[PDB]
């Protein structure tokens, strides 16, 4: 495939249904070497069988809320992969609380720093972490969503979160780019995941999204997923710091009443 | 005036330099009655002495790193404004040592959080604890900058702080509106401020963006204040959740050369 | 008023119901000198009424879909105001069939073409003729619509020609800043004007505006009127080549559900 | 390839050193089935040994600057396509004249009308001429330039034609979306063609552009190639109404100084 001799790094696999699992099987399809890691134990079991499908053994627990499990699981990988070509952040937390009826009473100091921690700085955190490891030519990719564009009803503070994650992308992608290193964020439409059960009303959510969206359809892991492998091939050599929006065009409308 | 009659609160005066004074500057000539906070003691006596040049005697103090501070210096409010019209958050910071040199190799995951919550969090954070005490038709304002927008060196962490800034202005504009609170910011081009101090080649910094500038000067605080008084006044009831740059064209410009 | 001693061209009046009107009336009101350009011989003694009741008796005429129209007017101008600070550009036009249903069924190389250059052309056309006439710190002004940033039904082609005109505003803002001209333009929300009246559920578009509008209101005239005396006098000095979106914060929204 | 079983169109090959020789390379190596169109004879010689190259002996000529020339060019195609997958845009034209010095000066009625009708309506013009032919999960796909985001000197008109263009993408993605029908258009940086040779100290602009970018280097025709062949292949079907830069990053940063 048009990934293989590629060594990415995936993390966020909590489920079939994960967008990780979709951004996984794509790049595996198309040749690429992978490694996963899961963020905790009871994650260990799925993540494994998941990877051993995918043809890997490399599984690492890590933790992005703590630096030393950052450091931790780049140094495992550093054993087998003492360099590699880029990894995928799917990661994003918030307070449930945070996630539901009015923004300015729902955010707290504690939850809006959470949120930005693990959706925002996570991604440099990483990247910190993996500097001399990366090939030139790497790639770095991290989803977002049009929540970090306008203010949607009960993202809430996940919007700031990934308002500062999409400014990331580009404050990383100018600092690294003069390495060989490209830096972008799919912004990708709702999508049937554990995570999202969790923002309130969802469903009602998508259904609007699909009913509204120009393709007149939501968006699959898979349409996820292909983006996300090109985005992290030679193919898009001269794409960074961009934030492709996979949302089969939703943005760009208004008013399809 | 166009103010006249309105009760804003300013914060951010730390010298007759700072953008504040511009906005409370203009403000109280377009006849607006003004309240003045002040960070600590360091700075007390100063903001005492502007808050009398501009007719007013209300000088509290606030510390938005802290909402025991905030809450209190609100409850100091309430005894003589028990209502007003808005408030203009003026306030920034951010570790030394994260603005300057490669943005990766100097960001940090406590100055990440510093950088956001003392720019990004307090900002709502003083709207959730003077909700109750606005009139209909009041106005929240803060000021960002186009590291928001785009990677500029030197700014590094501080753009993802305003980034998340911005996109606050957004959601605090969709949650308030129907209570008639209006909410925007102003995207200012740099002036020679103190904290401007801290920032690498900004003297550097000013002088590029002087030339290419489409009308060939940097902005003043007096455009900035002017502006802002503007926002802040039943004038731009039409614009809400908006963030109007004031730095006379410089973005919408490339390779001015 | 801020607008004292100011001398402003304003064009597009056709009726009461006018964002012009509302322009001309909050400028007249900050105390600026007015003159009043109509179409055809069909508007003519309207304009020269409300021209009457604004203290103005300078009513040119002016087609802008002719460039012999134009200079005859600034020629007839000169003849009184030998130097002004600025014209509003208030005017829009594309052929019905245009407005209504598929846009790709619906446009036409005449009407892509009639759209851009009423629309678009004429602001550029209207500066290069008045040019040599303008003081140092004028301001020209158009008006402009969510239609130039995302695909709205029925819109159709006037939305690329907006798009056009965004874009005009950015290149005549970098040209004229260095002489000393500022130019910007004004997104407004819907407005039920005469021309509204060939929209396509335009009554409906307003309809859907107001409940999922931030400030849970459409604009009015006024609204409009008051930014721009705003962006049309020396209180804007620090903003040029900018798009300040009028429509009560509607755009930075989304799934207001 | 990815794009095996692909029927595409290919517009504007005029040299080796053509955008859309570089995508044609990279969508055949990648398994499409090719066409080609030539605007005059003095390139049917050319452009019938590039298609012979690429396997291809539809070659085709057609002038976008008339319809009849449109619609006769899709009539032969039909006959031996009468259903293929989409076509790539890559014309624009602007009479020199247009691309030198101010702006403001430059621009003409004659001139920017020119400018939008090749620039811009010919993409819909196009799609208008071959809506029925094409199949689902077809895409259409143009070339745009940061010009049309940002004042640019000498770009001047074609900035504006630019913006029409990208908005035609979102007005002409949302229309075509219901049938299966992806719209989106790739912003390149500055390359190496003859059309350059027509924009003013054109080979400056490149030089900052590569000494200011995050990848250090300018964008390649392969690299637009690939981005291209991805973004008519169905591995982007989650991709509509998009505008991605593809010009290594360099619109994002700022004051790379
Ligand atoms: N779900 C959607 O519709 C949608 C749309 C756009 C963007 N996104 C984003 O895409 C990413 C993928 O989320 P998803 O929808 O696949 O949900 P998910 O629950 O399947 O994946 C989220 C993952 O985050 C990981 N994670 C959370 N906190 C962590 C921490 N402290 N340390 C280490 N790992 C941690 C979890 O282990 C989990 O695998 C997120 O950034 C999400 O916001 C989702
Ligand atoms: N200076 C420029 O060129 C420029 C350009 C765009 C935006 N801005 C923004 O303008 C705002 C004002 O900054 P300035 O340039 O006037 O500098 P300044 O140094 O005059 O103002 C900074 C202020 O922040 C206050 N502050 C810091 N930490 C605080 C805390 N924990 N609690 C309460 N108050 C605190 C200080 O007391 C001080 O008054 C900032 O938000 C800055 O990002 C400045
Ligand atoms: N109405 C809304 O809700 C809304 C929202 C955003 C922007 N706008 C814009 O506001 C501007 C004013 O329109 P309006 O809503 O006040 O409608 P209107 O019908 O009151 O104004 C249109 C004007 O265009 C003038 N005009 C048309 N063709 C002309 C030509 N060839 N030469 C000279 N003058 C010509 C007419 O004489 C008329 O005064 C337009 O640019 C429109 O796109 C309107
Ligand atoms: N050259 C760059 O650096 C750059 C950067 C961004 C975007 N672009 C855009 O990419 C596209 C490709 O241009 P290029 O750089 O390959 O130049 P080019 O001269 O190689 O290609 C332009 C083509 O337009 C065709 N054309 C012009 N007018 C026509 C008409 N009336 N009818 C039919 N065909 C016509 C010509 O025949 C020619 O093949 C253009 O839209 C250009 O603006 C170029
Ligand atoms: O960002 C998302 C956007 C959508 Cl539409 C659906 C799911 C998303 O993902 C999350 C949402 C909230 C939390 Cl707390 C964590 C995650 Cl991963
Ligand atoms: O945001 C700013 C942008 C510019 Cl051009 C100049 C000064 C700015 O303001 C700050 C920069 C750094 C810190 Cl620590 C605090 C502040 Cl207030
Ligand atoms: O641009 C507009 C946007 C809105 Cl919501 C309402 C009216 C508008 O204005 C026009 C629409 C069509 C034509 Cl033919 C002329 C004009 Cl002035
Ligand atoms: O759009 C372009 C942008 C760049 Cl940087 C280089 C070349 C470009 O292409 C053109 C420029 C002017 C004309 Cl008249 C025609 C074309 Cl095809």
């Amino acid at each position: 495939g048009f990934l293989s001799g590629k060594r990415i790094l995936v993390t966020g696999v909590a489920s079939k249904l994960s967008i990780a699992y979709g951004i996984a099987q794509a790049m595996h399809r198309e040749g690429a070497e992978l490694a996963f890691t899961y963020q905790n134990d009871k994650l260990k079991g799925r993540v494994e069988e998941f990877a051993a499908q995918l043809g890997s053994d490399i599984v690492l627990q890590c933790d992005v809320a703590e630096d030393a499990s950052i450091d931790t699981m780049f140094a495992e990988l550093g054993k087998v992969w003492p360099k590699f070509d880029g990894f995928v952040h799917s990661i994003g937390f918030a307070p449930g609380d945070q996630l539901d009826g009015d923004y300015v009473n729902a955010v707290t100091r504690e939850g809006f720093k959470i949120a930005h921690d693990i959706s925002s700085y996570s991604f440099v955190a990483m990247a910190k972490a993996c500097r001399s490891m990366l090939n030139p030519g790497s790639a770095l990719l991290t989803l977002s969503y049009l929540g970090a564009e306008r203010a949607i009803p009960n993202y809430n503070v996940m919007g700031l979160a990934k308002a500062s994650l999409e400014a990331n992308v580009r404050y990383m992608a100018n600092a690294m780019g003069p390495e060989g290193v490209r830096v972008n964020a799919i912004s990708a439409g709702p999508i049937r995941t554990l995570a999202a059960s969790g923002i309130k009303d969802f469903r009602k959510m998508l259904a609007h999204c699909e009913a509204v969206t120009p393709i007149r359809r939501t968006v699959t892991i898979e349409d996820v997923g292909n983006s996300a492998a090109f985005l992290c091939s030679d193919l898009s050599a001269g794409i960074s710091g961009e934030v492709v929006h996979v949302d089969g065009g939703f943005s760009i409308a208004a008013m399809n009443e």
